[PDB]
């Protein structure tokens, strides 16, 4: 039979049910102790409501907003008799204050997201860096500063970012063994980072292929996602980032720095979704991926950093997503950005709408002695549908993942503020594994040199194929 | 009943018999009289054999090449006793050493680009100059000052290029009608350029938007078109040319003039279906378009050239195509940029294999006192298949642009080299409109400049909307 990890003794108040809510509900109830009634779902949806009514769970129609969200959650989180757990995945949400309120009130927490209040992505006065996962990810840090310890708050633990942290510790120790690198195990962040380093991987990419297919094509003035459509939008029109390696000798005239914080990243300004980037996965070979903001292109280039006495890098990977969504999404945002506007409507595809296909989600490390090693999963729609209901492979790597973090943030129920690179990433990977279909390690000889130059002069630095020179899309 | 046009007494020798020819051959077959064995299809392909012996003609199963044109075509082009047609709808072959032939034996002649000899276009040797359709239409003109007149053999008579030349014309017509401005229209070159100088026309955009939708969802490593897949590759991997206006103040680094000819264009160091362009059609509304070479861009500056007593260009208006192929072809060239490489497979969608869509095809003429004035055809997949067979409604508007050509050269024997802006465009749209679907024109205050700028900082120039600097996606 399935697992059954814990009890949970007081109320699991989750916020949001959408792709990600849909799918997570179920590994909750099938993987956890509890009286079925302790769980909520808030949600203004009137989608949200229907399924959530036949799945028989509480239910609050309601957005959680900055002006009621105390009034609102803390009821619902302080009914006792144990512990709470808020369950966050939403949109428009502040993460950041939610996470707080329910450490002031020794609730567990979790999301997938440092999501700001409603009005903050398409701010017009907001200066394009304070608009940036690096920026929305310090705060967490200051928060975590100001209040060290307390309850357990697992922050951006999804697929990715989340999964993808687990991922790079295990192809680090995969590469190690491979190309004969000695020692234990590393056991502390300095530990991982000099692994790194030693290794000689010069960067990282969450390097994603989405190759799920609809059953009906893509509708004019729609746009269609295999998950949030309001989310990937949001991350897509902030500006391009990426944790930036020390090994990097070139930036594009319009990268920007930050003057502050942990000093791993950098953005450009304009849209990471009209942001190409080549790259590979092992079923789509050679690719274009978009260099989409997320939070573990910081948070992982960050957690690998090495310094030296003096508190200067001396090495820090670089880190970016490279994201192949599913074809329709590829049309959306051609028609997205192609009008200025945002569609009128869109859709998520059900399960019951995909025709076959996979999402294909690894890290692809490269630098090292033997270029290039792609590790991570590819789950399939087939695999999906037979494990886990009501979501599709996207959505399940994604809730299985939520599970994870809640597996160990009940084990390590006060260890404080924590990012996914935190984490016992092999006790997690342990509870996510069976909802990953083919976990594999992939090397290649492919580089972002691969065919070129062509027919026309390039921008290039052969010196050096792994440069980010070589990677944009310019 | 369908209108016969004329007897044609010679031979008809159809070189290619791909989506084109087969969609040409009915209307040729409809509209003219001639005894059935005066046809004859040459193409090498067994596809293409099978389908004409189903269809009854004449077919001999070859590859026309530099070595054996000559001793092929002059038996066919003479077998008399009149005056046969070449009407060359091929890939691989030269139009310019054809078109010679066939004036050199007083066949008339058609095609629909201005095509090279097998070994050109993917040339790494040959300079991005050489490969651009500047430099090839630069030989037909040369072709024509060396030999003035005889017998007629027009250049680029498809859709577009081809009809959007006949579009220009009329649409220029309707923009002063509409301004109540009365009186003769334009009757030589010249003045057709002050037409468009005086109504200050600052650009042309081919603006086309496919929405023809398959039946199957697009195989991976596939490439799907509605048209040749060779044909457009080889086009979008040319670099990215256009017809430049004199109002335009700014141009890309990358950018590159022409030592000589007719003085009409510019062309980027990049390929030019991987180069995007704000543009707009009815109902697209805005959108991405491919700045993919075309004759037409070069032909149409250059025709609206207005020159100074010292031979200066005065005026001339930026023009060039603003290509949205169908939603599978837009995923076939990001398949293939993304990969750096050509799909090992492709397809040509059959009308039987479209569930729905359109080939909206016109001209965006920019910068009047209306702003802007799309006019062109919308042309439907269920329009298409009510009036002509063995084609979608992309080479339906290719075929029918042919026959109109076929029946301008019948009714204009001893023309010598012609372009479709040197032919009658009320002539040639009056036996065309029939397959055209709606011809409309509509004004639009769309510009590139809408919603813009937004969130990040752009180069923008907000004194002239239109700018190519505006315009290009960078
Ligand atoms: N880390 C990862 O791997 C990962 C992956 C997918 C999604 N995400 C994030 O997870 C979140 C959920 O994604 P999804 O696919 O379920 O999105 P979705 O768009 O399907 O659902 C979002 C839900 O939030 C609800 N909502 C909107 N405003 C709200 C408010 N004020 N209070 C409460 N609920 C509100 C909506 O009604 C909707 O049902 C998003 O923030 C997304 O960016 C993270
Ligand atoms: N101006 C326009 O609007 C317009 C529009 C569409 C196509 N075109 C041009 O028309 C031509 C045909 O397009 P299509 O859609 O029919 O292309 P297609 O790829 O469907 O067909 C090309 C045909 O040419 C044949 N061919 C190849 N080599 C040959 C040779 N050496 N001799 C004779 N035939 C040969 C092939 O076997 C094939 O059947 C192409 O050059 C294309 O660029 C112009
Ligand atoms: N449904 C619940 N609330 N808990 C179920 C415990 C796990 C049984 N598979
Ligand atoms: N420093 C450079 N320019 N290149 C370093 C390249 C290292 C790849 N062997
Ligand atoms: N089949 C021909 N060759 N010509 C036919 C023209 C008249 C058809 N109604």
């Amino acid at each position: 039979d399935w697992p059954v990890y814990h009890r949970i003794d007081g109320p699991i108040v989750m916020i949001g049910f959408g792709s990600i809510g849909r799918g997570t509900l179920p590994l909750i109830e099938r993987h956890f102790a509890f009286d079925r009634s302790k769980l909520v779902v808030i949600d203004p949806s009137d989608e949200a409501r229907k399924l959530a009514e036949a799945r028989g769970v509480r239910f609050i129609q309601q957005a959680v907003t900055r002006d009621n969200y105390r009034e609102l959650l803390v009821p619902l989180l302080t009914a006792g008799p144990g512990q709470g757990f808020c369950v966050n995945l939403s949109v428009d949400t502040s993460s950041l204050d939610i996470m707080e309120l329910a450490r002031e009130n020794g609730a567990l927490y979790i999301d997938t997201v440092v999501e700001p209040w409603l009005g903050f992505y398409f701010d017009p006065d907001l200066k394009p860096e304070a608009r940036s996962n690096y920026a929305l990810r310090e705060t967490v840090l200051a928060a975590r500063r100001n209040k060290p310890g307390g309850t357990t708050a697992v922050s951006c633990c999804g697929a990715n970012p989340g999964m993808v942290s687990w991922f790079v510790k295990q192809a680090l120790v995969n590469l190690a063994a491979d190309l004969g690198v000695t020692g234990e195990e590393p056991t502390t962040r300095e530990e991982w980072a000099r692994l790194a380093m030693d290794l000689g991987v010069k960067g990282i990419h969450i390097a994603e292929r989405d190759t799920q297919r609809a059953s009906f094509p893509k509708p004019f003035d729609v746009f269609v996602n295999t998950w949030s459509v309001e989310g990937f939008v949001s991350e897509g029109l902030q500006p391009a980032e990426l944790g930036w390696g020390t090994f990097e000798r070139w930036m594009p005239d319009n990268a920007r720095g930050h003057d502050s914080g942990c000093g791993a990243g950098i953005y450009l300004l304009q849209p990471g979704a009209n942001t190409r980037v080549r790259s590979w996965t092992p079923t789509a070979m050679a690719q274009y991926g978009f260099l989409v903001t997320h939070n573990e292109s910081i948070s992982i280039a960050d957690f690998l950093t090495v310094r030296d006495a003096a508190g200067q890098a001396v090495y820090r990977p670089t880190c970016h997503y490279a994201y192949h969504p599913c074809n329709d999404a590829v049309l959306s945002l051609h028609e997205m950005f192609g009008s200025g506007k945002r569609q009128s409507d869109w859709r998520i595809l059900d399960e019951t709408e995909i025709v076959d296909g996979i999402d294909e989600l690894g890290v692809l490390l490269y630098g090292h002695g033997k270029n290039a090693y792609w590790y991570g999963s590819q789950l399939s729609i087939e695999e999906t549908r037979r494990i886990a209901p009501d979501q599709n492979a996207t959505g399940l790597q994604v809730s299985s993942a939520v599970l994870a973090g809640m597996v160990w943030a009940l084990e390590n129920p006060n260890a404080g503020i924590v990012e996914a690179d935190d984490l016992d990433f092999r006790r997690c990977l342990e509870v996510q594994t069976p909802y990953l279909g083919p976990v594999v390690g992939v090397y290649t000889d492919w580089t972002p040199l691969a065919g070129r130059p062509g027919l026309f002069p390039e921008d290039i630095d052969t010196s050096d194929p792994w440069q980010f020179r070589n990677v944009l899309v310019r």
